[PDB]
């Protein structure tokens, strides 16, 4: 068995997972077909929760000094993300290429094995293990592993190989994206409706503008490689009345509006994460974020099962917790795109949306949805609001020195947070001290009526979601720890 | 001068106005080109506020015993209208033909002059008066009046004649509506998306179903008379896979999605009200309601100016108060229609809408918008919530006998409501007792913390909107009465 887990594809999803797996104490092998990273940088910046999952692991400093704004939109419509206590829009500029850069450097630091110029062509789940056919630099090889995770993007080889179900609709439009030099092109962050469809445009920073075009009737086409630049340019004139012949392209590509999502996130011993599981219209910046977050859901869980520390039942929760999120990803993103991408025909409906956004409830809700902060998993049929949601960053007073909720998650074991000083709780948990870090501290600069007010103790999973809280969970701590970390030692 | 005011067109708008004008103590002449009423009954039922404006005048009993539900939609999406204190969806079934029937019988009762088989062909505003060319039963006549009000529907002759501005967009789709017999056709109140577009269908009551069809690519066409039935039928099969050859039609018509609204509601001495001022996609049942309400805004005001009781400045408020409402009518209705009328392509966006509707703020807001109960006019830059909104029905204790806010508006003079017993207020107003009914009473079954709690007095315009409230208006009662009823006597 050449490695415990084989990850195929080394994009955000795969890189994040490879790291998460290593921290989980597991050897891992990433096969990526590309020899050197794309150079395309599709998305710009990342969401609040993606910011937080990076921070959970001490990855943010590698990004260089960065900014975070509260001014963002839901499908063009400005939403102030402040209205939801402790939320914001994200980190502003960062190109995917740099995120991907970062995460590679990380996981390699975490001792993951990355094999480039390695293309997976077929695979078979034999029951106790999985075999994988690979065309690499020196030729075709055959590898054996305990789990394979398809992180190979929108047209996943893995998903087709392992026989997944991929229901949904194929694309109906073709849109263009170009990053151009030289031309003197107006900003259109919200975009702009022109009789023949819509356009958008923004500046990025050193001589380069992004254009997006949507010629209304354009059919969907499968193509070999990007469109030739002059074809996009031709499209831009027929829409704006601007000639961009003279433009020198950096990247040019076509893309579309599909909506498909695997009906099961796991089959036997093969799993999918990122684009490979859910493919959609790129809109409201979600693709990378939600994918990276799939990896953070799965990583620790898989680590546990691989090493015999958890019953395979823990791994099903990856499906149960994420299919829903990916489904909402299709919903969120297609909605957002339809507002963004339509005629003067969609104007009435964004006029009402603008009217509704004005409330607090509404403004929170979409700021919740976009940022990924509204995620609540099923964990316990109890009263408390925080149950099953993410654990917010809160500074803590440890014996000698201050520390943070966020920093205790650096190692990716569970965190049990004794705040009231109850030896009774640190005892019930002793049988798990190998898997959960029992920490006893007090709160520092809490907002006197916040989510941790009147909380004696909290159980935080390795992905930083809350699994159990005192008071106000149906189940005792014993039931809870067994659920997520395995039997008592 | 043959009559004070000439109203052209005797639909909901014109009939309502003719009545409102008579109560205002003014002779009025309605010219309608049709000799006998259409027989078509496009809309079904009416909104809360339309219910209330009818009731303001004692018109509801003529309707026969009727029902009112709280279960309605915003563009297909179920909204419980209850969530907004004292709101609901409307009266359920009533066909326009019966409403039109009712209102005719009313205004004739009110002593309005209705001239049928009379078609207005041209008109000239001469400054001090207006002339009107009319082809009637015995021939062409020329009439003279002080005001003309275009209530002649979507293709208003008046509006074109008097030279109005009618900006907006002409229709882009063609939809079909048919009322059929015999066929066994499924209900589709929310409608239903079929690959080739959308359909809807409901039952109405004695053997007759309504179908609506939207064949996606259908262009807009100007036509002489309705479409032939077999053309709609052909459309229905190409969409549903159902043959309705055998169907016997009662009414068949085509209709579309325009969006236009006169930029000024008044020019010199000519005015517009109803369809003639604002034309749109029929969706969310608004056309009749908002139009009838234009007439109720204008009627009393015009009555005042015609008879020299108010300075012409009162009449401008008809524009200032209603252009905004009509504008929101275009917005409301086109939004609602776009959700209702689109592919599986609009599904994500009604999925978020369904999510937002779940709140209270949102559910109220749309229930407000649809019912027409959210209307607040500019009247005074003051704190109080009720200022400029409609006066809600509240039972009152008069000297001998109980009565209601609603019943005091039967005569269509203003109502000043002394509740605290303050002779100081009944004095300031003495100079207007000719135009305002000074009433002193106490509240009956008020909801102990309602909108009239801690209110000494209220000034209610003839259209039943609140103009001044103690406490909490910038202006004193004197300023207020002069604003709406004219100088002190
Ligand atoms: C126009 C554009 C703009 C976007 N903007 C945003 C944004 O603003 N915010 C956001 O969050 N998302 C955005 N996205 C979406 C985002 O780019 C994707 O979600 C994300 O980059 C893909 O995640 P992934 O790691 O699962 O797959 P990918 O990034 O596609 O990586 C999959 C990898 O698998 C490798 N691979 C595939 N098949 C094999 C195989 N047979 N063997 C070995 N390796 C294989 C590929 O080489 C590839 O490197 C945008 C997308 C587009 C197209
Ligand atoms: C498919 C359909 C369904 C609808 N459903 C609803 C609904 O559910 N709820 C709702 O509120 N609204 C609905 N409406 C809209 C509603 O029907 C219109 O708003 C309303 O009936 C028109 O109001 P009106 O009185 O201003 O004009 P009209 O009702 O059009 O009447 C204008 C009158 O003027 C007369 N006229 C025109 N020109 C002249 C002239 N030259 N000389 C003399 N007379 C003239 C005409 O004969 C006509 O009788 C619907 C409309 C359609 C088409």
């Amino acid at each position: 068995s050449d490695a415990s887990v084989i990850v195929v594809g080394a994009g955000p999803a795969g890189l994040m997972l490879a790291g998460e797996l290593r921290l989980g104490g597991v050897d891992v092998m990433v096969l990526e077909q590309l020899p050197q990273r794309t150079g395309e940088s599709r998305g710009l910046g990342f969401t609040a929760r993606t910011m937080e999952v990076f921070d959970q692991r001490g990855i943010l400093p590698a990004f260089g000094p960065v900014e975070t704004s509260t001014q963002g939109h839901f499908g063009g419509r400005p939403v102030d993300f402040g209205v939801l206590e402790g939320a914001h829009y994200g980190v502003k500029a960062v190109p995917q290429s740099t995120t991907e850069s970062v995460l590679e450097e990380w996981a390699l630091g975490r001792g993951a094995e990355l094999l480039r110029g390695h293309t997976v062509r077929a695979l078979t789940d034999e029951g106790d293990h999985v075999v994988v056919e690979v065309e690499g630099p020196d030729g075709p090889r055959s590898l054996t592993t305990r789990y394979v995770v398809g992180c190979d993007g929108g047209r996943s080889t893995v998903r087709k190989a392992a026989g997944f179900d991929f229901p949904g609709t194929s694309a109906s439009r073709e849109m263009f994206l170009a990053d151009i030099r030289g031309c003197e092109i107006t900003p259109r962050p919200i975009g702009e409706t022109v009789p023949l469809g819509m356009v958008m445009s923004a500046p990025l920073g050193d001589g380069v503008d992004r254009i997006i075009v949507c010629e209304r009737g354009a059919p969907a086409r499968r193509r070999t490689g990007p469109p030739p630049y002059q074809e996009v340019a031709a499209a831009w004139q027929r829409l704006t009345g601007q000639d961009i012949s003279h433009g020198e392209p950096v990247w040019v590509s076509a893309f579309g509006d599909p909506a498909r999502q695997v009906s099961a996130y796991r089959r036997g011993r093969v799993l999918l994460a990122g684009d490979s599981a859910h493919v959609h219209l790129p809109a409201g910046g979600q693709g990378m974020n939600v994918s990276v977050q799939d990896s953070v859901n799965l990583g620790w869980k898989l680590a546990a099962v691989v090493s015999g520390r958890a019953p395979a039942g823990l791994l099903d929760t990856y499906h149960e917790e994420r299919h829903p999120v990916g489904r909402r990803l299709l919903m969120n993103t297609q909605a957002q795109g339809m507002l963004f991408l339509s005629g003067d025909e969609m104007q009435p409906l964004r006029d009402v949306l603008s009217e509704l956004i004005r409330y607090d409830e509404v403004s929170r809700h979409l700021a919740g949805m976009v940022s990924g902060l509204d995620i609540r998993y099923e964990v316990d049929g109890g009263d408390h609001p925080l149950l099953g949601m993410r654990m917010p960053h809160q500074e803590l007073v440890r014996a000698h020195g201050k520390t943070s909720t966020t920093e205790l998650l650096h190692p990716a074991r569970g965190v049990l947070l004794d705040i009231a000083d109850d030896a009774e709780v640190r005892e019930a948990a002793t049988g798990w001290s190998d898997r959960v870090d029992i920490v006893t501290a007090s709160l520092h600069d809490a907002p006197p009526q916040g989510p941790l007010s009147d909380a004696r103790a909290v159980l935080v999973r390795p992905d930083g979601y809350v699994a159990w809280i005192s008071p106000g969970s149906r189940a005792g701590l014993t039931e809870a720890l067994d659920r997520w970390f395995g039997p008592a030692r």
